[PDB]
């Protein structure tokens, strides 16, 4: 299909909620055709943030962070925030037409709001429109209770490129199960 | 498990995009049921009334219609009114779920893999605003759900 109809998913990991404190530690990219063929992975970096910020996390953070093994590859790594961004703009730049293909992950709302602060050169080459997997996931559960059990469980995290993975599996699932 | 299929509809118009600088100028918010029958219809407000009033009128409205951190916050484009509801109104987030319903995702769904509905598919108010998303999100369910 034409690339002005792809799909640029992310999946970010971050110290926390709090859009004021928190920072971003990981991300990955990868972009689909309009039918959720997969086209290229992009980059899966880990960001370094400070021992202060990853201390002073949620104990859920904490716990998640360190099984893992984010918390240690955050601690050892050289890539900063400006470095990371300009591998995810040139990444999306080679492979879509500007401002006209959407961003998609689950409950990327929250990913958006990291994304809007700290890489808004990235964002810009993104069209306004957003493909929530979790906006599915809740019809999914309401309207087709039957095909939502059948849908497998989600994988223990890793790094953000097998979440955006397991993203896109579950939305295919959607596609395969609940639409005409 | 009715209750907590339930959704928290809102829409809100705000001064521009950027969180730090733009305010709320208008909400509204009602309650349907898991298949979108509309249950009760909350006010309509210019905010005339400040907000940590409204914020006191919108948490009373979802308090007596749905169970705390249950059902999620339902709307189109709600993505950029969460962000401002997470700001200026975090008690009333709190009786929210995590995930959000945004209509905006099954149009563009429906636009790439459903071209035909998409189309023939379907405000002076904020509270007009949530009855038309309500009847496009109904409008998909019959058109391109299975």
């Amino acid at each position: 299909g034409a690339m002005a109809q792809r799909m640029v998913w992310v999946d970010l990991e971050m110290t926390g909620l709090d859009i004021e404190k928190d920072q971003i530690i990981e991300m990955a990219c990868l972009i689909t055709d309009s039918d959720l063929n997969i086209l290229a992975e992009g980059p899966n970096l880990i960001i370094k943030q400070p021992d202060e910020l990853l201390d002073s996390m949620s104990d859920w953070c904490k716990e998640h962070h360190g099984k893992s093994g984010l918390t240690k590859a955050v601690k050892e790594s050289t890539i900063t925030l400006q470095q990371a961004e300009y591998e995810f703009l040139s990444f999306v730049r080679q492979q879509t037409p500007p401002g006209l293909c959407p961003l998609a992950g689950n409950s990327v709302h929250e990913d958006k709001k990291f994304l809007d602060k700290y890489m808004p050169q990235f964002m810009k080459h993104l069209h306004y429109r957003i493909i929530d997997v979790s906006t599915v996931k809740e019809l999914c559960r309401r309207w087709y209770p039957e095909e939502y059990e059948f849908a497998p469980k989600k994988a223990a995290s890793h790094r953000a490129l097998d979440d955006i993975s397991e993203s896109i599996k579950e939305l295919q699932f959607y596609r395969n199960n609940i639409f005409k």
